[PDB]
C-alpha cells in the first residue's frame, strides 16, 4: 500500500528510453515502485507529493546521468535524499552510474564544469557548496557502471534481484 523504493533521474535523456526498461521489469517482482514525471514549477518544493513520497520510500536508488548537474530541481532534491539518509541509516542508497565516469562525480569536474559555471550567478555562495558536499558522497557508494558495450538488458535483471533480495530475506 506504500512504496518500498523511489527513483530519480534526468527526464529528457533516460525517462522513456532506459529507466523505463527498469520500471516495468521491477513490477514483475510484484512490488510497488514509484516514478514521477511532473515538471514541478508549482512553487519550489512540494511537501504533499515529492517530500511525502521520500519519507514513505525505503531504498533510494538514484540514477546519475550525464546532465544530472543542470536541472535546478534534481540537485536540490538529491540533497534532500542523502541528508535524510544520514539521520537514520536504516535505509540505503544503490547509485547506478550511466554513460559517465565515476571520476566526474566526486569533484564536479569534466562535463559538469559548464553546469556550475553559470549556476553561481543566481543562488547563494553557501547553497552551492552544500550540493557539491552532498553530490560527492554519492560517488563513493557501491554501483554498477554501465559500459557503452554492457547489455542494457542483463544489468536490469541482475540489479532487480539485488533489490528483491533485500526484501524477501528482510
Ligand atoms: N523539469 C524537469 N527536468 C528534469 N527532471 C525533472 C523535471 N521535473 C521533474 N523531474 C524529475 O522527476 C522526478 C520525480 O521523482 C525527480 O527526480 P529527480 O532526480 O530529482 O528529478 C525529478
Amino acid at each position: 500500500v506504500e512504496y518500498d523504493v523511489f527513483l530519480s533521474f534526468r527526464g529528457p535523456d533516460t525517462r522513456k528510453q532506459f529507466t523505463d526498461f527498469l520500471y516495468h521489469f521491477l513490477c514483475y517482482y510484484k512490488i510497488h515502485t514509484f516514478r514521477d514525471d511532473d515538471e514541478l514549477r508549482k512553487g519550489k518544493e512540494i511537501g504533499p507529493n515529492l517530500l511525502r513520497a521520500i519519507d514513505q520510500s525505503k531504498i533510494y536508488v538514484p540514477i546519475i546521468s550525464s546532465g544530472y548537474a543542470d536541472s535546478k530541481w534534481c540537485l536540490m532534491e538529491l540533497a534532500e535524499i542523502v541528508r535524510r539518509q544520514e539521520e537514520d541509516p536504516r535505509r540505503i542508497i544503490l547509485p547506478i552510474f550511466y554513460m559517465v565516469d565515476p571520476s566526474d562525480v566526486r569533484h564536479q569536474t569534466g562535463c559538469y564544469k559548464k553546469a556550475f559555471r553559470k549556476h553561481a550567478n543566481k543562488f547563494d555562495g553557501q547553497t552551492i557548496q552544500n550540493w557539491k558536499d552532498a553530490l560527492k558522497k554519492v560517488g563513493d557508494l557501491k554501483g554498477w557502471h554501465i559500459g557503452k558495450d554492457d547489455e542494457q538488458g542483463a544489468i536490469a535483471d541482475k540489479v532487480s534481484a539485488d533489490i528483491w533480495s533485500h526484501i524477501s530475506k528482510e
